[PDB]
């Protein structure tokens, strides 16, 4: 109930919210149906529109008017945004020259430059461009501050996902917004982008922006605004409360957009109809910046202007129907469109089986624009997995597709509406969407590269001189973006030293089932063994300084002639395996004589070493190396890669995989980089969190030992950026890119994997993608830590993931 016979004079669009049953005059006071009766009367003031003309310039003051020309409305802080420039002879921020902002130029009182975020919902990266011709406000903002070609959204490419991490720097997994759609089994529970359960705080996690303003003595004005208010007048609210008392005066702002978003739903993306909506967004734009302008704030004020996700063709008879696969339809709830989420549509039905749903829908048909996964399959660059309402069953939609239970679901909600629509995986291009800063903080026309959206809570903070709260981006990676407010990150503290052993045992005192044909046999080369054994080659192989071990273990480093390793005692493998491949290295084979050759390692006890009868007894693993036998220096050196210290389990399926990536692409990527350094190694992540496993969470291990089986096997592979350098002589900035495959027992995510490694397992290694600092949650390893380079730009390239999208 409310009580809506208050009153809204005097208090139009109040900051703080006041509880029923009290009448609202704030924003949301519409959204909950709580408005006083004079809302719309004293606070939606409509007459004569939003612009000055000569007839109204130094006019009566009309209280009635939805904003001002008369000559005391800027001292009152409500002009018409075009005032100065119809009645004072004044341009257009648009017409005037873009001119660097080396310090704040503030009004007095002003004690933070503030933020204004515009952000714009839909606004896919591309537009930038393809619309410049009619964006002339977003083109200067553009050309003259901080730009980046494109911004990453976070998946599922959705509106209230991506804004919330927007808000938060958290991954919907975490932040609890994981889609538009949302059923919580906890609360019994469902959200809905109609309809008042979206409003329960229940839903929302972590720390919005706002929040985080507030309680660290920073006022913020609201980011959500109700779809009746209209945009010039959102831009006007703005502007007033830019006007209030410093005592009063908020330092954060946001304006929100649904444009271009609701007409490229109904047109597409590119469709002609879209030309209106961007000149209409670049109005408002002009509006903010001329308001901004005769408050004397165009040249204190940080604006950013930025998307939730782009926008993709997508029309009704692209529709994928689960009708077509499943007999049991009926018994399943689906979540459709550009994703697919699958659960069962009663808890009491204990014939439910995801297994066999997954099996019908895996590979049915030869142009099936759907792969269903289980969550904790997807590839990891998503993040989309640890949340309890995120439904164990997803599909990955192709772009340009839908997926639906039952084609009346399609034409009863019979011809088609729509011809755009979003939410597809976000490395996508057509989900791409924009960022650009423009203030006194921000860099002068200034490119940056692409990066994502989980970033820029930091970076607002910095903005606001606020702590962040605990978050995904990597702070200090975004620094390049900043003339100042930069922060100073430091190296994590390496938590554990590794051993260093020698010879230690003797190889009678192993009994580990394992036989090589090695007894084969001088001063000269003694010594040379000796040498490599102890380290001699380890600039060569670890290029940017041994990775730090940042929990509390017990491991090894293990010097060889062709790699280096970080030997875990506790897990009997590597943590990580480094070695450097020059674009002249050669490929040879694994000699017939060695085909199942193990070798002990007198460095390390029986005790913490592998054994090959486990592997004979486990009729479901294999096992693998992590520095490939295939790229030894010289036939004497291969033996160092049969050793058990190198030795790792895996399923015969994805042995070809790793085979591949080993024998062809190692040597593929050291041609076209001019050398590779690669550092690989397992991830064990059976909780799915993204977060490194303890040893007590383990779920399986291979037959009848304590060899733990790794969920997924990674690699980073680093080169020069400027690739006439070999890898191993680099003066200058790296490139990287990296994987985290899951290690399956099948290749069922694979199609085509009944052909040559050659048609299929690069299209996965894409698949599977990941950033440096994806491997570093999961492994709890610093990479990167002895270069020449800034710390800063490391945190950059450890942000980096390499797409595989074209332009
Ligand atoms: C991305 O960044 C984020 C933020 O940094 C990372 O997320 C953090 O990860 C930490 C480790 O997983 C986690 O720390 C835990 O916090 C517990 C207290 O949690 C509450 O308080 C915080 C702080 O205000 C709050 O933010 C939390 O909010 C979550 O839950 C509510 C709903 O309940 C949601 O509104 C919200 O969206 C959020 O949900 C997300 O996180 C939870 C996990 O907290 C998930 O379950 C959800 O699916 C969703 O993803 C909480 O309200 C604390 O109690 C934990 O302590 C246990 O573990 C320690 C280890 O040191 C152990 O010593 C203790 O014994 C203790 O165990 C006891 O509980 C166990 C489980 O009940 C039990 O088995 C034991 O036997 C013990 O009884 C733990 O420290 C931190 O909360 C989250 N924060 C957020 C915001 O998500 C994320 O990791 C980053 N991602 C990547 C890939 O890097
Ligand atoms: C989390 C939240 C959605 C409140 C949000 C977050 C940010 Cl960071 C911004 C910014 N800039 C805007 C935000 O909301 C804008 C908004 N208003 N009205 C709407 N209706 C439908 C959909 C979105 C909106
Ligand atoms: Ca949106
Ligand atoms: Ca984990
Ligand atoms: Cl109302
Ligand atoms: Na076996
Ligand atoms: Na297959
Ligand atoms: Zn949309």
């Amino acid at each position: 109930w409310t009580a809506t016979s208050g009153s809204c004079k005097g208090r139009c669009f109040e900051l703080q919210e006041v509880g029923p049953p009290d009448c609202r005059c704030d924003n949301l006071c519409k959204s909950y149906s709580s408005c006083c009766h004079d809302f719309d009367e004293l606070c939606l003031k409509t007459a004569r529109g939003w612009e000055c003309t000569k007839d109204r310039c130094g006019e009566v003051r009309n209280e009635e008017n939805a904003c001002h020309c008369s000559e005391d409305c800027l001292s009152r802080g409500d002009c018409c945004t075009n005032y100065q420039v119809v009645c004072k002879g004044e341009s257009h921020w648009v017409d005037d020259d873009c001119e660097e902002i080396k310090v704040p130029e503030c009004p007095a009182g002003f004690v933070r430059p503030p933020l204004i975020i515009f952000s714009v919902d839909g606004f896919r990266a591309s537009y930038m461009k393809k619309g410049s011709k009619v964006m002339p406000n977003i083109e200067k903002l553009r050309s003259c501050g901080t730009h980046a070609p494109y911004m990453r959204p976070v998946y599922p490419t959705k509106t209230f996902p991506n804004l919330y991490t927007l808000a938060t720097g958290l991954y919907p997994e975490s932040h609890g917004i994981v889609g538009n759609s949302m059923y919580d089994p906890v609360f019994d529970a469902s959200f809905h982008l109609r309809g008042r359960e979206k409003f329960n705080h229940r839903w929302w996690g972590g720390q919005p922006l706002w929040i985080t303003a507030t309680k660290q003595g920073v006022r913020a004005g609201t980011f959500f605004w109700s779809v009746s208010i209209p945009h010039e007048r959102r831009i006007l609210t703005i502007l007033q409360w830019l006007s209030l008392p410093d005592n009063e005066r908020p330092s954060v702002y946001a304006f929100y957009s649904e444009q271009p978003d609701f007409s490229g739903h109904k047109y597409g993306p590119f469709g002609p109809e879209m030309t209106n909506p961007l000149r209409e967004i670049d109005k408002t734009v002009g509006q903010l910046m001329d308001g901004l302008k005769q408050l004397r704030l165009h040249r204190c004020v940080n604006v950013i202007f930025v998307g939730d996700h782009g926008m993709e063709d997508v029309t009704c008879d692209r529709t994928e129907f689960l009708s077509n696969y499943l007999t049991n339809v009926d018994d399943i709830t689906l979540v459709p469109g550009t994703l697919g989420r699958i659960r069962a549509k009663s808890i009491n039905n204990s014939k439910y089986d995801p297994k066999t749903i997954i099996a019908a829908l895996t590979c049915k048909k030869p142009d099936q624009h759907f792969k269903p996964y289980m969550k904790q399959h997807l590839p990891k660059r998503l993040h989309y997995a640890n949340n309890r309402r995120i439904e164990d069953i997803h599909l990955l939609v192709d772009r340009r597709w839908h997926v639906a239970r039952k084609p009346l679901d399609v034409y009863k909600k019979g011809k088609c509406f729509f011809q755009g629509d979003h939410g597809f995986d976000n490395k996508v291009n057509s989900m791409q969407t924009v960022f650009v800063g423009y203030g006194p903080t921000f860099k002068y026309r200034t490119k940056v590269p692409p990066f994502e959206n989980i970033e820029l809570y930091n970076v607002m903070c910095d903005l606001l001189g606020l702590k962040p709260a605990p978050n995904n981006g990597t702070h200090g990676s975004l620094n390049h973006l900043l003339r100042t407010n930069t922060f100073r990150p430091t190296m994590p503290d390496e938590v554990s030293r590794p051993n260093y052993p020698g010879i230690m045992y003797l190889q009678s005192e192993f009994d580990l089932g394992c036989t090589c044909d090695d007894k084969v046999e001088n001063k000269l080369e003694e010594l040379n063994k000796r040498l490599h054994t102890k380290g001699s080659t380890k600039e060569r192989h670890l290029l940017y300084g041994r990775p730090a071990v940042l929990y509390r273990t017990s491991y090894d480093i293990l010097y060889h002639t062709d790699f280096e390793s970080g030997y875990s005692e506790i897990f009997l493998m590597p943590l990580w395996t480094s070695y450097t491949i020059s674009k002249q290295a050669e490929v040879s084979s694994i000699p017939e004589h060695l085909t199942n050759c193990v070798r002990p390692d007198v460095r390390v006890s029986p005790g913490f070493s592998q054994n090959c009868l486990a592997y004979k007894n486990d009729k479901q693993m294999s096992y693998g190396f992590l520095f490939p036998p295939y790229l030894s220096s010289s036939p004497e050196a291969k033996y160092d890669a049969f050793l058990v210290t190198n030795m790792v389990p895996m399923y015969p399926a994805f042995k070809r995989v790793w085979a591949y990536f080993q024998r062809v692409l190692v040597k593929k990527y050291a041609s076209e980089r001019n050398g590779v350094n690669v550092i690989s190694g397992p991830i064990f992540d059976y909780n799915y969190d993204g977060l490194r496993d303890t040893e007590d969470e383990i779920k399986q291990y291979v037959e009848g030992s304590s060899i733990p089986v790794p969920t997924h096997y990674y690699s980073i592979i680093t080169s020069c950026l400027d690739f006439t350098q070999p890898a191993d002589k680099c003066d200058g900035p790296l490139s990287v890119s990296s994987f985290i495959l899951p290690h399956r027992p099948d290749n069922d995510e694979s199609c085509n994997s009944s052909e040559d490694e050659s048609k299929w397992v690069e299209e996965l290694m894409k698949m599977h993608t990941a950033r440096v600092r994806d491997i570093e949650h999961l492994t709890g390893l610093d990479f990167y830590r002895k270069t020449s380079r800034s710390y800063s730009e490391i945190l950059t390239l450890k942000t980096y993931l390499h797409t595989y999208e074209s332009e």
